[PDB]
């Protein structure tokens, strides 16, 4: 039976395309890649420019013959009008700055208001305060995004990163704290910045000297999918032209190493960090910029044996840093480090917590040291004696969640951006006091038409194949009945440490409400939520573990009646990618619709491009015949189902034509081999393209709508669901 959607727009094969891999097990593996020509570039290849362009089409075709997908643009418009601000942030030139926007502006804009004058911002009359950076100004779309900014010691000058119009690649700028942009200027032009540009820029790392002279950052050569190569970490002095920026460190032996420097508070040292992988291990030294010129001869002073820990400045006190640090410490922890005494090594202030991984550290009010830890799979802040580490008890206690701390060593006050899958955003004043603080709510963010007394979050745990007992979070209305009806919307990533807090998401709950759904977050391995021997438990020859956490947590919503067993959803992006094809694969039968959002797939070819290579560290190194065999098993581009005895969920895969972060490339070949697999359906197979990049780190709020609009009306004709 051939489904009406039907035909597939059709992909050239190459037969004759293969690679031998070394195997431990079988000696050598020969792998057909009959679409290797789509790992070409969009712009390089007039084959993989007609491919995108006939399955854009061809997706864009049934997306938009559903009356649905226009109903849930429509709602999600209306709900999406909501004020968002971000917590105040204290900066040096004595104002505090904060992120807004009045509800359907492209980006967040970002605004200021004089220490003191802050109770008169975000109230009923508007944002208030002063605007001082429009983003939705540098581009006539509005996908030009803000990547950072630093203002210099002095607060005269504020370093920021935009995002260029084609890539993820950006600019460095420059312009006067007393050059805001004003309400009125023209889009497409950057109006009052100063004649600094620093190109060739792929992360914002910038760290100013305490003369407000420069800014050391991190750059690539010049850019005219190839592994991202020779970074290299530059001084630009303000009013020079780039040319004249004096190198800091290269290392062209290690062209995939990543390297960036960080200064402490007080300007004195500098620390060194190299990355030659995504694990939580560094090459670091450390220099004081009181006995060298800035440049390649620096007297480095190691500050502990390579590749065996991360370092993180978290303060400074004359020549003792302070630093988090997982030296020894898998879940981190404070130590300070004496500059006079290098080779007394690191003492201990804060130690390891065994059963909590720590977040952050920063001090506050001169001599308290604010710690942020991960429990339960939520965050929570304890505050310690900076000088002797001794407890003086929790904060926040009382609220589950996640929570961004904003204010420095100089200031009594912080103010707490918390958030959960039930708060939109509560930003609170916490006062430091001598034996206790006080808490007051400074602002809260509101959304029209949601109820959020009308939903609960569920904290439920349960057995993994192997036995583990796994926590998930289930966020659902209050009024939806348990007996095995319900659609199920399931989100899980599962590595590199990172945790699935409770987030703030109005799609999710709009989700919930218009189709009487749960949304599931099962914390399944790979993460940090049970500290970093719970990602350990999730990687290399232990992946194989995350996609069955994930499986388990959906037999477990069926066995339990949360779910109907044909009405799963699953979403994941990146590495979430990994596990939503690799589950697709595994347990088709489970799951009704997969949404994978830029994913990682070709688990054997990933290192070949831009960033990959540093994610040998999570998933093995495809090129070593003991890993080749682990990773082999479970790649999802290698593991389709064979057609003769499967039927293939409805999936929908988003991606640019363009993206750094995951090359396109692992869509492209993993949606042409279904579809030659799976020719008939019945279930369609669609890629949904973006062409202008919207860059993941700078999406438009229109772009996030429409894919989101397009995402839900698809989970909804998929799975059979009639919007309430
Ligand atoms: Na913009």
């Amino acid at each position: 039976s051939f489904p009406g959607w039907g035909p597939y727009p059709p992909v050239e094969r190459d037969e004759t395309s293969a690679i031998t891999y070394s195997s431990k097990l079988h000696g050598s593996v020969t792998v057909r890649d009959p679409y290797s020509q789509l790992e070409v570039p969009f712009e390089d290849s007039e084959e993989t420019k007609a491919f995108v362009h006939s399955q854009r089409k061809f997706a864009r075709t049934y997306l938009d013959e559903n009356p649905d997908r226009e109903a849930w643009l429509e709602t999600l418009k209306k709900s999406w009008n909501y004020r968002r601000f971000s917590a105040l942030k204290p900066e040096s030139d004595g104002h505090y700055y904060f992120e807004y926007n009045d509800g359907l502006q492209s980006q967040l804009s970002l605004y200021r208001v004089r220490m003191g004058e802050e109770d008169t911002v975000l109230t009923e009359s508007g944002p208030g305060g002063e605007l001082f950076f429009n983003p939705n100004l540098l581009s006539l779309d509005g996908n030009a995004a803000l990547t950072g900014f630093v203002m210099s010691p002095c607060g005269n000058y504020w370093a920021y990163g935009v995002s260029e119009h084609g890539s993820d690649w950006m600019s460095i700028y420059v312009r006067k704290t007393s050059s805001p942009h004003l309400p009125s200027q023209e889009r497409g032009k950057d109006p009052g910045r100063m004649n600094d540009k620093i190109r060739h820029v792929r992360f914002f790392i910038v760290s100013w000297t305490s003369d407000s002279k420069g800014f050391f950052y991190s750059r690539y050569p010049p850019e005219d999918n190839a592994p991202a190569m020779n970074c290299m970490v530059y001084y630009h002095r303000i009013g020079e032209d780039q040319e004249s920026d004096v190198l800091v460190h290269e290392d062209p032996e290690h062209p995939f190493w990543i390297s960036s420097v960080q200064l402490t508070p007080s300007g004195r040292y500098i620390l060194f960090a190299a990355s030659r992988d995504a694990s939580h291990t560094q090459l670091v030294k450390i220099a004081d910029l009181h006995e060298n010129d800035i440049g390649t001869n620096m007297k480095w002073k190691n500050l502990h044996d390579p590749w065996e820990a991360r370092f993180t400045i978290v303060g400074d006190e004359g020549s003792k840093i302070y630093f988090m640090t997982n030296l020894k410490a898998k879940n981190y922890k404070v130590a300070t480090f004496d500059a006079n005494h290098p080779d007394e090594g690191l003492t201990t202030l804060i130690a390891e917590d065994p059963n909590a991984f720590l977040v952050s550290a920063s001090i506050h009010a001169q001599d308290k040291l604010l710690l942020v830890y991960l429990r339960n799979a939520s965050h929570e802040i304890h505050i310690r004696d900076l000088t002797t580490g001794k407890p003086l008890g929790r904060i926040f206690e009382d609220l589950l969640g996640q929570f961004m701390v904003s204010g420095r060593r100089q200031d009594n006050d912080i103010f707490v951006l918390f958030s959960s899958f039930l708060s939109p955003g509560t930003v609170y004043r916490y006062t430091f006091g001598e034996e206790k603080g006080y808490r007051s709510l400074f602002r809260a963010i509101s959304i029209p038409g949601l109820n959020l007394d009308d939903f609960m979050t569920e904290s439920v745990f349960y057995p993994s194949k192997d036995g583990t007992s796994v926590h998930m979070f289930i966020t659902r209305p209050k009024d939806v009945l348990l007996d095995g009806t319900s659609p199920v919307l399931q989100y899980g990533y599962g590595g590199f440490s990172l945790a699935m807090l409770p987030t703030f998401s109005l799609s999710t709950l709009l989700f919930c409400k218009i189709y009487r759904a749960i949304y599931a977050i099962p914390n399944i391995r790979g993460g940090s939520e049970y500290g970093e021997s719970w990602h350990r438990e999730g990687m290399l020859d232990k992946k194989q573990n995350v996609f069955d956490d994930f499986n388990a947590a959906t037999e477990w919503l069926i066995a339990n009646k949360y779910a109907s067993k044909d009405r799963i959803a699953i979403r994941g992006g990146a590495n979430g990618g990994v596990l939503t094809t690799a589950c697709a694969n595994q347990a088709p039968g489970l799951y009704r619709c997969v949404i994978t959002i830029e994913g990682i797939i070709d688990m054997l070819r990933f290192p070949k491009f831009t960033f990959g290579a540093s994610w040998r560290s999570e998933y093995g190194d495809p090129e070593d015949p003991e890993d080749f065999d682990f990773i082999f098993k479970y790649s999802p581009y290698h593991n389709i189902p064979p057609p003769g005895d499967t039927v293939m969920p409805a999936m929908l895969f988003f991606t640019a034509a363009y993206d750094d972060r995951v090359s396109p490339l692992h869509t492209f070949k993993h949606v042409a081999a279904l579809q030659h697999n799976f020719p008939k359906g019945p279930n369609p197979c669609l890629m949904r393209i973006d062409l202008n990049s919207g860059h993941f780190a700078g999406k438009s709020t229109q772009e996030m709508l429409e894919e989101t609009a397009d995402e839900y009306s698809f989970i909804g004709k998929s799975m059979g669901l009639t919007m309430q």
